This record gives structure tokens, C-alpha cells and sequence, in this order.
């Protein structure tokens, strides 16, 4: 995340950190995700498409820091990696960029609630906030283009939803964004998702309840003028989520 502030998992208790395992016990961060039910984390397919083997991945919940431990964190294996069968990418966009990870602890249990681990609510079908609404994104992605290190502490920022008609304008993304995507940006183009933030949640507070509205998918650069972040529009995959869960 570019711009934005350090946060703790307490403030983002549905956030899931997804890593890939390596011989020796070392791991490398992959992508973000969100806990939508005790046994299911939702993320983006493009995070896994090159290495679709569920055995290689681990998921943390209740984790505030990238390479050190947080009190109360829970570690999980992936029982089922479900990628969208119609996922694809052209020269700019990911399509149907949504994935489900069935999680299972070493001891065989799903996630348990706590101050640092909670589910986010799913949206209602075709019901999303109107453009201009503030929503938050969270992730361990890069915060600076010249960095070789990702931030050690979780970050968040606030962006505003952009209408589909604005994002489809030629100096934005044109026909590259479909009704199955949503765009969001800082009005001053100062804060944005970046490398490593994909898979993570775009959350909007609806009537008090925090709702998973988007999943970080793609864009052009990070915090570039007239190039909003593009998210998978979760309210259009509810049937897919419901049936595969
Ligand atoms: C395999 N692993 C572990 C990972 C981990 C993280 C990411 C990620 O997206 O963050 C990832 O996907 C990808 N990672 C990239 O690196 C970067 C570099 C800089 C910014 C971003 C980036 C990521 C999310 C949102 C936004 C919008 N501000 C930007 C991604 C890519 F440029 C692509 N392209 C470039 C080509 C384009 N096209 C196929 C749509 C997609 C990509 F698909 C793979």
C-alpha cells in the first residue's frame, strides 16, 4: 500500500496473509485474502495461477506483521484451492480474478473467533455503495517504488469508489473494465494498492457492518494519476461463492 498508515490486525481482523512454503522452513509472502467463513478465505486467482498446487501454501489469520509473530495468530494449510475456471488475463486486466481457499489448521480445525480474527460480511447481490463512498484496503504490499523490502507492519488506506462509467472513459481504462470489476482511487492519487496487495480486501462499512465489496486485482502502476486500482466486484460472484462453499 502506497500512502496510508500502519495498522494492526485488531483493526482489520478478517485479513488473511497467504505465503508459499519452501524446503527448509522458509516462506515467501504471496498475497492477501479475507476470511468470509470459519473455513473459507477468499483471494484472487492470479496470485496462484502459476503455482496452483494447494500443498505449497500457508495462510495466517490474526497476523499484524509480515516476518514476525503476533500474539494470537493462527496458521492454516490449504485443503482446497479453488480458482475460477474462467479466469484469464489480457494485456491490462485480470478477468474473473477470484479464488477460494479452504483452510485447515495443523490440528484439523477451521478459524476460531477472537479480537484479532473475525469474518467480514459478504455484500448482497448487485448491491454496492454508490461512487464517492469511502472504503478501506489493507495489505503487506510495497509502500514505495524504490523499496526492495515490503513493510513489516500491516498497512491500510482509504480510497473512494469510482463509477463504472468514469472508469470506462478512454483516459482511464476504457473497455478494459467490465461490470464485474470496480474501480477505486484517492481523489489526489496519493494512496493506492501496490505489488503484493492483490487478493486483499476492499471493505466498505454499510450500516455499521463491514462488507467485502472488492478484491484487489490490478491497475496501472501504483498511485498513478487517472489509473485507479481495479478490484473484483464481489457482489457479482455471490452465486459462485455460495455454490463452491
Ligand atoms: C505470483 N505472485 C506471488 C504474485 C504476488 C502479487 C501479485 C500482485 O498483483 O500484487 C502478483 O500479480 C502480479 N504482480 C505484478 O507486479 C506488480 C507491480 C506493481 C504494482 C502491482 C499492483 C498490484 C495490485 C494492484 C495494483 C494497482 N495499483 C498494482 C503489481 C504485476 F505487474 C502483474 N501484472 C502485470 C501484467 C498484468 N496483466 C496480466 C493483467 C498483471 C501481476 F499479475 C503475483
Amino acid at each position: 500500500i502506497i500512502g496510508g498508515e500502519f495498522t494492526t490486525i485488531e483493526n482489520q481482523p478478517w485479513f488473511a496473509a497467504i505465503y508459499r512454503r519452501h524446503r527448509g522452513g522458509s516462506v515467501t509472502y504471496v498475497c492477501g485474502g479475507s476470511l468470509i467463513s470459519p473455513c473459507w478465505v477468499i483471494s484472487a486467482t492470479h496470485c496462484f495461477i502459476d503455482y496452483p498446487k494447494k500443498e505449497d501454501y500457508i495462510v495466517y489469520l490474526g497476523r499484524s506483521r509480515l516476518n514476525s509473530n503476533t500474539q494470537g495468530e493462527m496458521k492454516f494449510e490449504v485443503e482446497n484451492l479453488i480458482l475460477h475456471k474462467d479466469y484469464s488475463a489480457d494485456t491490462l486486466a485480470h478477468h474473473n480474478d477470484i479464488a477460494l481457499l479452504k483452510i485447515r489448521s495443523k490440528e484439523g480445525r477451521c478459524a476460531q473467533p477472537s479480537r484479532t480474527i473475525q469474518t467480514i460480511c459478504l455484500p448482497s447481490m448487485y448491491n454496492d455503495p454508490q461512487f464517492g463512498t469511502s472504503c478501506e484496503i489493507t495489505g503487506f504490499g510495497k509502500e514505495n517504488s524504490t523499496d526492495y523490502l515490503y513493510p513489516e507492519q500491516l498497512k491500510m488506506t482509504v480510497v473512494k469508489l469510482i463509477s463504472h462509467r468514469e472508469c470506462q472513459q478512454p483516459h482511464y481504462y476504457g473497455s478494459e473494465v467490465t461490470t464485474k470489476m470496480l474501480c477505486a482511487a484517492d481523489p489526489q492519487w496519493k494512496t493506492d494498492s501496490c505489488q503484493g496487495d492483490s487478493g486483499g480486501p476492499l471493505v466498505c462499512s454499510l450500516q455499521g457492518r463491514m462488507t467485502l465489496t472488492g478484491i484487489v486485482s490490478w491497475g496501472r502502476g501504483c498511485a498513478l494519476k487517472d489509473k485507479p486500482g481495479v478490484y473484483t466486484r464481489v457482489s457479482h460472484f455471490l452465486p459462485w461463492i455460495r455454490s463452491h462453499t
